[PDB]
């Protein structure tokens, strides 16, 4: 959502979770 962690939040988008 709008985390730069390494785990993505979903498979196709490029965000991550905090």
């Amino acid at each position: 959502s709008i985390g730069d962690s390494g785990l993505r939040e979903s498979m196709s988008s490029q965000t991550y979770w905090p």
